[PDB]
């Protein structure tokens, strides 16, 4: 006699496929998002005119889950300019930029990529499975940086693949697990040119807004915003659900999208799994932030690394014209290494990458000072991805997704959804009137 | 008003897909299946003791589609096989058998398929819209063969690269069309080893009949076997399909889902278009069949090509072990290159291979001869591609999907999910 059949915490895209499929279910789904938006960490927003990405932007069919979500709901890709670049440019710790023939540029962040994970396809033949090989949970004792170290690259190739990888961690190489990054290769098909194309050339049509809110239209759920959750209490065939205004709603099961980082916000009773705990106590690496520029030049189609000692570490033309400028799509691996609030200094930051452009606007967000991501996307420190299934496991009547518990591209919005589809079939689990099937 | 809201006829992973998703969405769904059971083109079945699939049984985490629903349904995958090979063959089309070293079978198969899509990754950037560059649409002039002659391989990896083609195409080299060859290849990462793995490597765990019983059970939709579909008639705001035993069942959209070589067994009123017509009369080319073979001495892991003139085109360990035996897993492209019935025909040619074998067993399906598949998997002859969009084109209420209507994995069983998705998609908006 609850209040609701399921709710679920967090209105990002775990916690938007968890709603529909257990809407399309026909339970009473009840959706609960502390912010006054939905999207979690994607985030629709515009500048100089045109619709931009906050967060999560990026997708592409190699992404199973995310893919099929797009080919459901009739959603196509948006084509980014990044093909027949004009500019390629590396910055080093010291802030020294050099510009490079994309070619080269090209051959060499390859061959840096290639050679950091020369292994893939022996530590990880099944990306889906982490922990499948024996010398995956091995390699989970080292860092990035201490297979670039082995690698011997070119100074060029190793600030290149430092930028990458320092932009994937949202911190710096030494804290950065490497078979997180081993398995998001694989999950690529084990080939660089595939994985790069999957992560920063499509975007989905009309926005990640579009999707987030084609699949709760379609779940029929109701969907509270505003609406912070501060305690989960389990009771006997239920959970109680407590807000910041200390109401209480009952539900027959809980599913928890919100971020790793935030877990500190929420109270459970009984407490969780002692590596649960652990895992909230470390949290998560990244500390990113994204800013995007508008120029008043035309800079064409750019692309530009910046090494983790300096903040533009992933920059990429989002659109060019001469009537327009440039508009930049700019990734900064951990925001403490930019005031993006001081824009003399994102100015000066910016020409200290292209010299002598007159800076029209930006617009950032600063995913570490929101209360409700505190960090931005998914980043396993050393050690961590062996623990993963810790995080997954259902603890009485509360289930866990959000990208961070995924198995695949759990740096992405596939992941996401995965964990939303998993927690799906794990409230039908319990929720199920004459079949029951819990394994694992 | 209709008896029901709408009905799915064929009971593949593409009428399971749209039954399930237009289930879910609370329509009143009917699906109608020709055939006794369940699966279409994929047949789980028994052999030796074990689980073996007579049809389509392999997947993978690079095709979207069917990878999201066993990640939705719970089901993991099955490996076969296929890696730390014992022995690597190649047989000609004289017949004659040479003996490989595994590590060189790898390679030479490599530089040739490498060869073969040299520009898979400019002419497919995009490989879930086949038809994005012009130039996809003038290399739809073009057979396999025709690349395969300006490759200029060595005999084995002309031998090895003309028996997978073949295979795919389920029909002579010379009849197979380049750009679905060059956009499977994109499919999977424009990267061999990555489509290679794709292929063959892994089948579902509880099998496709797995899949197929779990969105059909998620679906609530009601299910009819044994109950072929003839006819279809447009009547506004509704169809009416006529079954083999001529009773009448009303709907509001039909969503059609059979294989393509069977369109001359339904009457359409009023006639589809033109263009439907006319890919129906073509048909499409696959003449494959798949036999599974059981024989006492234990080969190890063997995979072995057969070039388009010889019958055992493609080989592979299913299981083996000392007391088992061997169980070999061979996929035929021409049906009409071995009768599969008599089993000392195949006992000879499988002795033609690996000679000296004593031979326990045989399970065979020839999906030529079943009258509701008429042919294999989808694959597209010289010319057919371009026109893809006549048949996914929907004809007033009357929906299309299955596998050759798909635009990614038009030969896989992701093909024929994907094409569910779609058709629920539309059946979304008419019924709104
Ligand atoms: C700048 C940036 C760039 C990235 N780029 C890409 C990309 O290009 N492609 C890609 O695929 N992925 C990308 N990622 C990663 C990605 O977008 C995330 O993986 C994905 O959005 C995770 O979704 P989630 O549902 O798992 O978590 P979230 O999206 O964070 O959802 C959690 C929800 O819970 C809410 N919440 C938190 N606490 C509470 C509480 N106490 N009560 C109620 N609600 C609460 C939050 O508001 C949020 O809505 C990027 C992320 C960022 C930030
Ligand atoms: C030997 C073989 C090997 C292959 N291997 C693989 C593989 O390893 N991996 C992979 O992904 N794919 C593979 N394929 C291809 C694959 O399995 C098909 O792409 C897929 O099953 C297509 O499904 P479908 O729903 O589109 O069509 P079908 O599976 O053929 O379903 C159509 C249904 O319609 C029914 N039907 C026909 N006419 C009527 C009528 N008049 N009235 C009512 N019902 C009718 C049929 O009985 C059938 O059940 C293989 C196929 C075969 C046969
Ligand atoms: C998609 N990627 C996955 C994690 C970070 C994210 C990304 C990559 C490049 C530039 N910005 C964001
Ligand atoms: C799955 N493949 C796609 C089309 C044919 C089919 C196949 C490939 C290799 C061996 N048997 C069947």
């Amino acid at each position: 006699g609850f209040d609701y059949d399921v709710v679920v915490v967090g209105g990002g895209f775990a916690g938007a496929t968890a709603a529909r499929e257990c809407g399309l279910q026909g339970y009473r789904t009840l959706l609960l998002e502390a912010r006054s938006r939905l999207g979690g960490r994607t985030f629709t927003s515009r500048f100089a005119g045109q619709e931009i990405e906050f967060g999560g932007a990026w997708v592409h069919w190699l992404q199973p889950h995310v893919w099929a979500e797009m080919q459901r709901y009739g959603l196509g890709v948006v084509e980014d300019p990044l093909t027949n670049l004009d500019k390629t440019l590396i910055m080093y710790n010291d802030g020294s930029v050099e510009s490079i023939s994309p070619d080269e540029f090209g051959k060499n962040i390859r061959i840096a990529f290639e050679k950091l994970c020369h292994d893939a396809w022996e530590v990880f033949p099944r990306p889906h499975e982490p922990m499948f090989t024996e010398r995956a949970r091995e390699l989970d004792k080292s860092s990035v940086l201490d297979r670039i170290k082995t690698l011997g690259l070119s100074r060029l190739q190793q600030a290149q693949i430092n930028s990458y990888m320092a932009l994937y961690a949202g911190e710096t190489t030494d804290k950065f697990g490497l078979p997180g990054v081993l398995k998001l290769f694989a999950c690529g098909g084990w080939n660089y040119d595939a994985f790069m194309d999957t992560e920063t050339h499509y975007r989905i049509q009309g926005g990640t807004i579009g999707l987030i809110n084609a699949m709760l239209t379609d779940s029929g759920a109701e969907v509270r915003m505003s609406v912070p959750v501060t305690a989960v209490e389990q009771v006997n065939g239920g959970v109680k659900i407590k807000t910041d205004d200390d109401e209480i709603i009952t539900a027959g099961v809980v599913v928890m999208t919100v971020p790793l980082n935030t877990y500190k916000h929420i109270g459970f009773t009984p407490a969780l799994s002692k590596g649960k705990q652990r895992f909230i106590k470390e949290g998560q690496l990244s500390k990113g932030a994204k800013l995007y520029v508008h120029v008043k030049q035309n800079l064409g189609r750019v692309f530009a690394f910046a090494d983790e000692q300096q903040p533009l570490n992933w920059v990429q033309t989002h659109d060019y014209s001469d009537e327009l400028g440039t508009i930049l799509s700019i990734t900064i691996a951990r925001k403490e290494t930019i005031d993006v609030n001081d824009r003399d200094a994102v100015t000066r930051e910016v020409q200290k990458m292209f010299p002598g452009v007159e800076v029209l606007g930006t617009a950032a967000y600063d995913w570490t000072a929101d209360p409700f991501s505190l960090g931005a996307w998914a980043a396993y420190g050393v050690g961590q991805l062996s623990r993963l299934k810790d995080l997954q496991a259902a603890e009485g009547r509360i289930l866990f997704a959000g990208a961070e518990t995924s198995n695949g591209w759990h740096a992405n919005i596939d992941g996401a959804v995965e964990s939303g589809l998993r927690a799906g079939r794990e409230v039908k689990q319990l929720l199920s009137l004459e079949h029951h099937h819990h394994h694992h």
